[PDB]
């Protein structure tokens, strides 16, 4: 509800990082609106463990500690002449994000940039690899590929986790739609979240 987006906008104020130089404010504070969907136990968890949210101005790999990113073809990206520079967010053990990429197909597959991106952070900071327990492995064999993408969600269970986590918590929409398709995924979100 309205005031409970608020409340996470307080905790993401000590999460995220604006970047330097200029850039649409505007969607920079629409990015952190949607953050704040997420459930504000998985919020306080990844500030008390330091976890940084940086928005980006410019291209991932132009930060000095994504350098080593330059050049390289992300896992099952070969042969398209695109690669880690041209992804615009990145998740697990730091988060960095492109304003203005959040939506799907803007460089990346997820229905949403900074769901995603934080999912995978919530996964392996926060829940110690959750996506890789026995538990989510099993759910992940029978509903990973459900949500689509079957070559890439359906073969990564840490991908199919950030994804399945970014449609319980963008909208009404996407987490019915997650809901009808993924229905035991969607009950471990639940009780995840419970
Ligand atoms: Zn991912």
């Amino acid at each position: 509800d309205s005031t409970t987006i608020q409340q996470n906008k307080d905790t993401l104020s000590q999460i995220v990082v604006f970047p330097t130089g200029n850039y649409d404010k505007n969607e920079a504070n629409a990015m952190v609106n949607r953050l704040a969907n997420i459930d504000g136990k998985y919020l306080n968890a990844l500030k008390q463990n330091n976890l940084k949210i940086k928005l980006l101005s410019g291209k991932l790999t132009d930060e000095k500690e994504y350098a080593y990113l330059k050049g390289v073809v992300p896992a099952g990206w070969e042969g398209t002449g695109k690669t880690w520079d041209d992804v615009p967010g990145l998740g697990g053990s730091t988060v960095a994000l492109r304003i203005g990429f959040s939506n799907k197909g803007k460089g990346h597959d997820a229905i949403n940039l900074e769901l995603h991106e934080t999912a995978h952070a919530i996964d392996h900071i926060v829940l110690n690899d959750i996506s890789k327990s026995a538990q989510f492995k099993q759910i992940f064999a029978k509903e990973g590929r459900s949500l689509g993408n079957v070559n890439y969600l359906g073969v990564y269970p840490e991908e199919f986790f950030a994804e399945s986590f970014a449609y319980y918590y963008l909208n009404q929409d996407t987490n019915s739609k997650l809901k009808s398709a993924c229905p035991q995924t969607y009950s471990f979100l639940q009780n995840l979240a419970k």
